[PDB]
């Protein structure tokens, strides 16, 4: 019976077709023509067969995993999330994936073309899970890989808006796993609380991995959450782009950050956040190590736009038992970045660039260098007094800064009496503007907070674009710090009402090869003789000093100080100047102090 | 009769399938699967349901809306509109979207996948439209919202080439409307005289709406338009991405931009404009202050390559009865722009940065400040007078530049005798880059010509590359503008022939609190003692030098002059020199003046 | 009979369908709908139309070939290559394309998705070719153009691994040709030997050519391999974006680049390459100028990631017989490049910015002006001697260097006793940051080793941020050089212990328009009156000095040096210090010598 069989399953395998009738075309069948495409219809169905609508009451995740399955039996394809329809999903998965609280195993070349809405039901309120885990074991160790798998379209992931039941549990969007060739695009996660949207790689394994176009919104909602990431980059060779990542909670300002940042080459760019503690970490774990090497390397945060509450890009390296992590080769280029309104010490402390402690608070295992921090923006309202360019809180092997424009309370700083970190190789370049948003707000504070163990191979070249005279000084170091090979500069400008520009509170100045100028008050007396007449300082605590230079106006007719001074052996400056007519003279001039440059 | 049903329209709902014969897949029928997309021909029918042919004599517009609505009705959907035919749109659409002249209202969740073309028909000539409204309602005021609507594909908008009957006429491609989640991404619109291809939200309302890897070709082609942007981006977290703009017109010269930029969080990247008047405004108006507030924050200009006639980013705010806008926090970095090869004076003033007055010309409304413009350059030729690094012509509150590279006539200008700005935190740092295309073209002129009623917390320090002897000074105050609280500095490097290097027309260099240096020739005498032996200045415009030192060698054998000098209250310098014999020397040095420095 | 027809290939043509049943649809057949759509199984079949498995045993090229042909005819789509299934080339195209080696002829409007695998068979081992070309002549400037031609798709082109037969032939996977709005995008290129894998334009004819998210993994295997450049940019408004590069040969270390940009308005932006010798040539070829004229301007690198072991950015410009080669308006920004690890000359001399001669070694030929590199990263390890910011090595009329961070050997460099290059606008800001990798590693070099014809309207400004007491100089010029109208400088900071700072074995720091200063050790003798007394240096090499002063301590009590010095004119300098007690005095001073600065 035909009729029988064009009403069978196999109906559309006896209907024949040869596209646009043409006769060099192949003769297919119908059923031919429709295998070329695949969707979650096809798999969302009854024992018997019969098609199942999606909804609340419809765990959809058995029927979307017999699609991978078998789209990968197949070599691979890509698979239709239906548009118009919101597909539930109702309970974990089973297998290797169980390990990771999993709902659906992601499988090699089978892609998702998310264009509908796939939402969590109730069943996972206040319990752990990972949506999508592209591991095939419960010990990430002992998985195979996932290669070739894309998540992309229009759609939306909808995390239920369920609350975290305790904070040692995890949560995520997408765990590509030991993940080659992976990427999400386009995709929209909201409405959440959890630890990551998605993570990329395992431990260094894995390898081009990227999130781009994609919106993450509202992902953290409780105080029960203990800590978020959106995006852990976990592989090399992968990176973030062009990314929307917004939050609204007031525990996301204290606990969340964008991006994690943790093998060699890879990026976080073009990319908008909002409500976000922090931006980007930048870390080589060692216990993150076995994958990839020891080393995190080329590593860029570029050309991103953020509000945030707490730091926009944090460094670190640490060590284990038997691994050393390091980080180098690192630029932080064409970022807008504000700390948005809020109360001083009422969120993490605010700051572009952190130099932070590990996990466990050591700040003297890091080998954190060559890093160029260069052409940024960085503001934070005025009365934020927790507001640094820098804070530089655990050992540093080098820092290079040049032509930012940083308008915050401090540019360096580092917290007295906390740690004392070990400075090297840090580069401040005359080219960094420092803004006067919060001029006449730094009563009892340092500009340049030098608090540290030791400062060597470094360069502060200060300069002021508007007065403030409301701070201590422009820099200080305590006696504490010692500071040698170092070149310490402050420029003029703005500086003529200031009582203290540098502050060496150990007398580090002196230093063989320690380079530094800065403005200071200086009275001097002369000799009576008419004519070339030397003059003296008052002070002897100039010994140090090679050369000085007058930087103020003389009101007399009938002598003149002179422009340039020396020193002698007691610390007093001399110099020759002209008296017109005899007598003892006593002045008090600003002059620049330099030594040795 | 089983054979009618089959040929009937419900025939493809008897005939069926089940995904390659897998057992457990859905056992569908063949219409479900073919229901699964859905292009124009589903609609393109008469009222028989006979599929119509597109064509010039055909409108295609009823069909397209058809579609559009259904989709809408069943929760969303992507229509595709088929490569290899050109659709023709030839009658305005009705209700909500007449009031926007539209020709397709776009729905929520609806988008088009636009392969083939679509073109405009003769009917639309010399009359307004909007090909594409997201607005539900004439009055964009009570209109709904449009939400998760996406435009792409490899195909064209074709807007005729039909000219502008009258300049206050409105025409554009795609209007979103309140829109929130929506984009434009791979399509080419060309050949038009409109006023805009593409807006984005409405006065602030919307959010996450994008242009991507679109191509503007041609949309300006007659003297009647008035004005043309080709997007306007006027909701938040909105951008333009890799986008190529062009013209060939000689009105694009003079009236088009590629963006406008009028909401925080918005950004304009990776994008070549060609045959423009201008590249971008970044404006808060305060008439579009309503969804978003009324401060224009995080805006980004990036990576961008222009040649344009008049000027590349042009910022602006303004101020309305009862709302004030302010723009801050900008950033403009590594573009590369250049005026295009044009007579001097033929189209409006070129510029990189444009400091511009509101749309009725006022100057004297606008709070803009926290500008970052780093590590771009910017060339204009030889012939160009009227180029500019920077055009200061409306009241500034702050704007820093640092490392860009400058080849253009001026600077920082102003007309003389128009506005008179009052400018604040003007920074110019000295890693700014001087180019020498425009040497021995400045006869008469000020290569930083500070036409402003007064400057204040400004820095301008001035490094030349080459010499230009031609210019009559490198930096020139008129006696109107005061001066205060600023560093103004003019390297020595290449001045030494220049008679005027910095120029105070009103002594302005003497205030308290500026901090100036600058090359300058001075007449000496000296006492005719033997040994130690003043010298001092013949001329007593000298009362507010703090230091000046020697930029010249001593040719002579017998003496020589101080190396270093001060000042005296009458106004001379005066500084020790060495008569190894007696007499009375003079000369004439080439000394550095300073002040405060 | 019915039957009959319904299992004929016209029987989907009988079976009526109406989308989602809305009686408002098109009443259609269901072999309308599948016309919709079309891929390589609608042409991969026998001559009696039965469907053909693709195989390593199966020449897919002939059916792929007539699929392309065919849609063609209908005014262009997209044809699909099916996910699943390797798809074997194994033969060469006919007609025009056998000209280029070719194997498929690409046509005008019509788009390949690849999803599956396009594989070469052993029929092209050891043999030239070009996987998919778009020229449509054997001549390529008889050729008409390819138009609206996009691949795209998350499938992969395997080119065997098969090597060369012979270096002088060419193999490539898209040539596009004559190519306006064409692009490839997300495809996978891996496993050959080849000398490009996408070429864009011919001789500057083409427009808005585009390669996006594509992949390129080893492409280079074999020492027969002559040259391979990854992507060929040879027309305007075109570009790469958003790629990955690898290769793991060693041939490749020394053979292969990544990206040729060759016309103006092109970029290369967002990318990642690992295991090239080189990132990018921009190059104005003369005999590539006949489609978009004789100038390369808006050149783009920007925000690049690269590990090489040659050169990252090579400029370049030259002249035939009738067309002369301009470049200029470049930008180099924000990339972050190092040289792997490799013995010192193991290959190509480690440069970030190469001035290069032409194909034949010239280098009198180049006009290549207007460059700005700004804001970048460079790391050579401490053992490769042949690493240098700049190799200048052919003509160069003008690069700008500013806010940069290069940590390498040498600075500016080129071999002497080589080619004598004319260097004009050479400008090399304070803001450039020197890094300390090479430190102790410089013995008998100079970090600035100037071997040049001459140099005119240059700025080097040399800033150390470390001592480097093994190297022979900071800068120097060999007596050969001319040196004019230029500032060069030396900054004190870290340079007391050097012997030479700045080395001119002409003297030519005393040109009239030369502006200098430098750091220098200086004996002094004084008389011996009381009271304020000369003091002049024993040697007379300083007539050319027109101010120095000191940056040393006094250690004496009873006398003190000039603070500041001029000269005389038999080449002493003197300065006026004070003999508290009277007596000859003799110092060894560390002095900042200047000239007309
Ligand atoms: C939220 C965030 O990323 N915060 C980082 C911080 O990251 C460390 O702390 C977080 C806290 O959530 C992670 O540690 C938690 O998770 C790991 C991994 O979970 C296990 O392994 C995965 C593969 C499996 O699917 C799960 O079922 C678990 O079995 C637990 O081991 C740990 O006990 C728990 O606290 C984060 O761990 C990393 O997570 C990434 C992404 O999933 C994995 O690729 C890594 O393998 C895993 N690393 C390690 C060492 O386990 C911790 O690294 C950063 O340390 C910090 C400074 O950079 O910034 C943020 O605070
Ligand atoms: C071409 C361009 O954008 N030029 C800007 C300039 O923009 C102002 O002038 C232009 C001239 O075309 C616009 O003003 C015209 O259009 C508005 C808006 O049209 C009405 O509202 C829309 C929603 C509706 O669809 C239409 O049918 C109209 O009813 C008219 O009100 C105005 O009279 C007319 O001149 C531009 O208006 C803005 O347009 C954007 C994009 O469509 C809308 O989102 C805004 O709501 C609307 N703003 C206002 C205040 O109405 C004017 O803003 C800039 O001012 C200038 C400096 O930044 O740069 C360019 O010259
Ligand atoms: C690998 C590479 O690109 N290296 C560049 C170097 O480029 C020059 O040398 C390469 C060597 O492979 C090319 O020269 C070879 O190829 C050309 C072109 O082949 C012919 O024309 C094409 C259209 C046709 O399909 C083929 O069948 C051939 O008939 C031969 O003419 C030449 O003899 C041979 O050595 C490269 O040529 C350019 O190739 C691009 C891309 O295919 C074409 O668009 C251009 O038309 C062609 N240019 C010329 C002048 O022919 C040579 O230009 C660069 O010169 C160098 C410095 O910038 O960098 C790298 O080393
Ligand atoms: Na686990
Ligand atoms: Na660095
Ligand atoms: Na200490
Ligand atoms: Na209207
Ligand atoms: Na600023
Ligand atoms: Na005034
Ligand atoms: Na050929
Ligand atoms: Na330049
Ligand atoms: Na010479």
């Amino acid at each position: 019976q035909f009729r029988a069989i064009i009403e069978s399953p196999e109906g559309a395998g006896h209907v024949g077709y040869q596209y646009r009738r043409n006769t060099g075309s192949t003769m297919r069948m119908v059923s031919d023509v429709l295998d070329e495409r695949v969707s979650l219809w096809d798999f969302h169905c009854d024992p018997s067969g019969n098609v199942i609508q999606p909804g609340p009451n419809v765990d959809s995740r058995q029927y979307l995993q017999a699609a991978i399955d078998y789209v990968s039996s197949n070599g691979g394809g890509t698979i239709t999330i239906p548009a118009g329809y919101t597909w539930y999903l109702g309970s974990y998965g089973v297998g290797g994936i169980a390990g990771h609280s999993g709902i659906i195993q992601l499988r090699s070349n089978v892609n998702l073309n998310i264009e509908g809405r796939i939402h969590l039901s109730p069943f996972f309120d206040l319990k752990p899970f990972q949506v999508f885990v592209g591991f095939d074991n419960g010990d990430p160790a002992s998985s195979g890989n996932l290669e070739n798998c894309h998540i992309y379209g229009h759609g939306v992931v909808d995390f239920g808006g369920y609350e975290f039941g305790a904070s040692s549990q995890l949560r995520n969007g997408v765990a590509f796993g030991r993940s080659y060739n992976c990427s999400v695009t386009g995709i929209t996660f909201q409405n959440g609380d959890v630890t990551w949207a998605i993570t990329l790689g395992w431990n260094g394994y894995g390898s081009n991995c990227y999130v781009r176009k994609c919106r993450f919104i509202n992902l953290v909602n409780s105080s029960v959450n203990a800590n978020h990431s959106t995006v852990y980059v976990n592989c090399p060779y992968s990176g973030v782009e062009s990314c929307y990542f917004s939050m609204s909670s007031s525990f996301a300002r204290n606990i969340a950050c964008s991006v994690q940042l943790h093998q060699h080459d890879t990026f976080y760019r073009g990319s908008t956040v909002n409500g976000y503690c922090r931006g980007a970490y930048v870390v080589m774990h060692a216990a993150e190590a076995a994958g990839a090497g020891s080393y995190a390397y080329n590593m860029q945060v570029e050309n991103n736009i953020a509000v945030i509450y707490g730091q926009f890009v944090i460094l670190g390296s640490d060590v284990t038992a038997t691994v050393s992590g390091h980080l180098n080769d690192v630029i932080v280029s064409g970022n807008i970045v504000s700390i948005g309104e809020r109360a001083a010490f009422s969120a993490p402390f605010g700051a572009f660039i952190d130099i932070g402690p590990d996990n466990s608070g050591a700040s003297n295992v890091q080998d954190i260098q060559r890093v160029l921090v260069t052409g940024n923006s960085f503001y934070a309202p005025a009365n934020i007094t927790d507001s640094a360019a820098i804070t530089l809180r655990a050992n540093l092997n080098g820092c290079t800064f040049i032509a930012n424009n940083f308008d915050c309370r401090y540019m360096v700083y580092n917290a007295p009496g906390t740690t004392s970190p070990v400075v090297q190789n840090l580069v401040w370049d005359k080219s960094n503007v420092i803004g006067g948003t919060h001029a006449n707000q730094r009563a009892g504070q340092n500009l340049f907070d030098m608090q540290f163990a030791s400062v060597v191979n470094s360069t502060i070249e200060v300069q002021l674009s508007c007065e403030d005279l409301s701070m201590f000084s422009c820099i200080l170091f305590p006696a504490s710090c010692q500071l040698s090979y170092s070149k310490i500069t402050v420029d003029s400008a703005w500086t003529k009402s200031m009582s203290n520009t540098a502050v060496f509170e150990g007398n580090q100045q002196a230093g063989a090869n320690v380079y530094v100028s800065y403005p200071a008050t200086v009275n001097l007396t002369s000799y009576n003789t008419q004519g070339a007449v030397p003059f003296f300082s008052t002070d002897t605590n100039y010994a140090w000093v090679t050369s000085a230079y007058s930087l103020s106006i003389n009101e007399n007719l009938d002598f003149s100080p002179p422009a340039t001074y020396t020193n002698k052996a007691n610390g007093q400056l001399v110099g020759v100047g002209y008296n017109e007519i005899g007598g003892v003279r006593s002045v008090s001039v600003r002059l620049m102090l330099q030594r040795q440059v």
